[PDB]
């Protein structure tokens, strides 16, 4: 149910990336090949995490109030970043192993994404309303960086690769670059922010997104020839 | 000592993987190879971390009320899952070295052990009945799954070496097999689940078993001819 | 602001921090070799953490009261251990990348710099005093060791280099063993131990220390010979 009806949709994401999981397991049952194993695991792994996440949140665990300097208080699903801070390095690793990065570049890209999610857990927790639009403000600054690092760097170490590869990955960076930036906007015109929107228009975005950014992500990851 | 005298498992354990700590560091004064040195740095820092939760739980530090939704008060030392979160990882990292197996081996299952041990976590702090064996549920599949892998991967791994690392690996596999299966188990019949047996049982077993998975596990591994 | 006037340092932190920062990025626009580069990202994060923090600790969120069994009630920048969780590895992987260091001997310090930062957490918010101190005498043997090794280990892995990488090398572990040798005295020092000054000298020594630990550190590092 939770604080605001948003209940409905904690339950429908669980139940999404559940079925994501399930069937990328079906799917990889007869993969041999290491690399290509490889791909499933951390495919298989992000949606596992993120069911988990959604589920406790749906249980209201990983739900905390903030009482701003306003007065107003913000009903705060803080158990998204704990999800966030892993699921996305490995969404990050996905992509540069397609794109055949190396190991330095896909660490830089990882060190600034975590930059990104634990200052956006500051501006979510932070009582001082200045401060929560400053670090959303840096927050949002490193994701325009990571975003045009993940298109310059990784487009770069793609750009070898055979035509295969070159689609899947210009697919795949395009879902990233699309969803991802999205979340910065939620987050601004939903109950953390600017409060537009409510709890349960908030909580239906996010669902929105990450399914998108995991289980569509991971649909086209998984059945591409690139990975074979 | 404690809330209801089982602080005195805390002493006796941190007591104890002290002192698998020393020993391990004693033994491995003259070791000048770097995969035998890996071996001990691994196996050393294991009952560190396991010694420094345990005094911090001895002090009370590791310990926190849960207070759950149908009005149970339970005594919860959150502390191991701070140690169990690392340390996991790191026996897992032991046995792979031991058994010859490659970095994205090792990789996944670290994966499903941290996925294992934060559900478990969950689990533990959860304040609604239902949910709490949810996730105890959701933890225990993982280490089904977990300790399956254990054996097929890391055992096809292992199968070309040499007799030696063959047998070694065989009784550290066993070991792990054993003692890790009783956690769920230990959890289910503490106060955290069905309370069969009190706080002072429950710490009891969590000591033996972390004594034996930790220091009976490092000293089975150290003083193999397979890692010199 | 901040509790007693210390906001002042915790802003000039966060400026110097940040002024480093960009300074380093300034410098490395041109870079195009790889490895060099690869400094160039370490030490352009190590500062981003650290001024995230600091703005953090100055709008008073990466603060909290701790009320000992003494009933002396301590105020706590914890930030700072979130900061220091994530930079001193970053740290020593920078100048083991310098040294020339194994993976293994550069995972082995990590090992136990996490272990020191961690301990000194724990004893920075026990409540029991004997166990602040016990923690506190835990985390600095730790640091001896650390140092200890820095100094052995990676001193050994750079024996072989050329002239300007041995020179760099030994400005930079000097940098380390003075200044990193230095927090376990304000921590004693400060309000946290015997409070001998109260937390605005203590918030003045760790804003010194941090900014010679990482602008100094980085402004020797990347002008340096060594990594061209
Ligand atoms: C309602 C929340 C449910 C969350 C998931 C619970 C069940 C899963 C529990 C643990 C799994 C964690 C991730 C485990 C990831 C396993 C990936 C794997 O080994 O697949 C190999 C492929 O080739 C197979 O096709
Ligand atoms: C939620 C955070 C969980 C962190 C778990 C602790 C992470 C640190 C402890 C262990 C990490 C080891 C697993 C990381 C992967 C190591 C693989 C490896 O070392 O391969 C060696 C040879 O086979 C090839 O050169
Ligand atoms: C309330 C939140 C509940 C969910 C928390 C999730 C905790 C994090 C779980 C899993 C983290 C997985 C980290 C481990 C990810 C391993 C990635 C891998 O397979 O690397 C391969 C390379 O070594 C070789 O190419
Ligand atoms: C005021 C509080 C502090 C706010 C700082 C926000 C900084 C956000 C921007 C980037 C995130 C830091 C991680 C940046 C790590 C990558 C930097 C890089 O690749 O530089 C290229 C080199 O060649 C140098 O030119
Ligand atoms: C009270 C709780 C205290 C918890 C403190 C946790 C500190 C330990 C954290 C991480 C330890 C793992 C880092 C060190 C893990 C070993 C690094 C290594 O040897 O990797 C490369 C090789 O495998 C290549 O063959
Ligand atoms: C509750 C948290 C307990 C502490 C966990 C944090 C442990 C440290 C976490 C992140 C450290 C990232 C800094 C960088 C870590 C570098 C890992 C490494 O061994 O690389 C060596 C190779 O590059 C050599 O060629
Ligand atoms: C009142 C307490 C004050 C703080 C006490 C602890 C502060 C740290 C003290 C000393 C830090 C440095 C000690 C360890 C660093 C020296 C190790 C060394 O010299 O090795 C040389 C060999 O490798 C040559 O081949
Ligand atoms: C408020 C506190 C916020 C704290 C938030 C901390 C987030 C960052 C932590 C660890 C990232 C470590 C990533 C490892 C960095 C390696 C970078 C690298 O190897 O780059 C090579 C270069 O791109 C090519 O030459
Ligand atoms: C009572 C609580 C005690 C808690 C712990 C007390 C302090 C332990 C010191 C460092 C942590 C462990 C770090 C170990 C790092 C590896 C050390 C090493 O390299 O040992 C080599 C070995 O002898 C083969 O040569
Ligand atoms: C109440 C219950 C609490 C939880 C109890 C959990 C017990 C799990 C222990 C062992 C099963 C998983 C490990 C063994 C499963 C695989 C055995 C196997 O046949 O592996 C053969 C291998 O594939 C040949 O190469
Ligand atoms: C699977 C989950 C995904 C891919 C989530 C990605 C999340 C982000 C790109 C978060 C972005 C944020 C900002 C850049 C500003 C601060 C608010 C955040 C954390 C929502
Ligand atoms: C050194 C510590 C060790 C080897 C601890 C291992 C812990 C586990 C295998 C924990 C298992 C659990 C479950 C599978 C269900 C949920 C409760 C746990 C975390 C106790
Ligand atoms: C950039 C920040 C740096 C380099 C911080 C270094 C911090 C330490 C060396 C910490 C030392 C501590 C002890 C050894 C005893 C416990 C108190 C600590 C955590 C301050």
């Amino acid at each position: 149910l939770g604080v605001e009806g948003e209940g409905i949709w904690l339950a429908l994401g669980t139940i999404g990336m559940l079925l994501g999981m399930l069937y990328f397991i079906a799917d990889g049952l007869d993969v041999q090949d290491p690399r290509q194993k490889e791909f499933y695991v951390i495919t298989i792994l992000i949606p596992a995490i993120a069911a988990a996440s959604y589920l406790s949140m749906f249980f209201g665990f990983g739900l905390t109030e903030v009482s701003l300097a306003n007065g107003r208080v913000v009903d705060v699903y803080w158990a998204r970043y704990a999800d966030w801070l892993f699921t996305t390095p490995l969404l990050l690793l996905d992509i540069g192993l397609l794109a055949g990065a190396s190991q330095r570049d896909i660490g830089a890209l990882v060190g600034i994404d975590a930059f990104m999610i634990v200052t956006g857990l500051v501006a979510t927790l932070t009582k001082v309303v200045v401060a929560r639009y400053a670090f959303w403000t840096i927050s949002t600054i490193s994701m325009v960086f990571l975003l045009y690092y993940l298109v310059a760097v990784f487009g770069e170490a793609v750009s070898d690769a055979d035509e295969d590869t070159r689609s899947t990955f210009n697919a795949l960076r395009n879902i990233i670059l699309v969803t991802w930036a999205i979340y910065p906007v939620a987050w601004l015109v939903g109950t953390e922010g600017l409060a537009l929107t409510g709890l349960y228009g908030e909580t239906l975005l996010f669902m929105v997104l990450d399914l998108v950014a995991k289980v569509g992500f991971g649909f086209i990851l998984l059945r591409s020839r690139a990975i074979m």
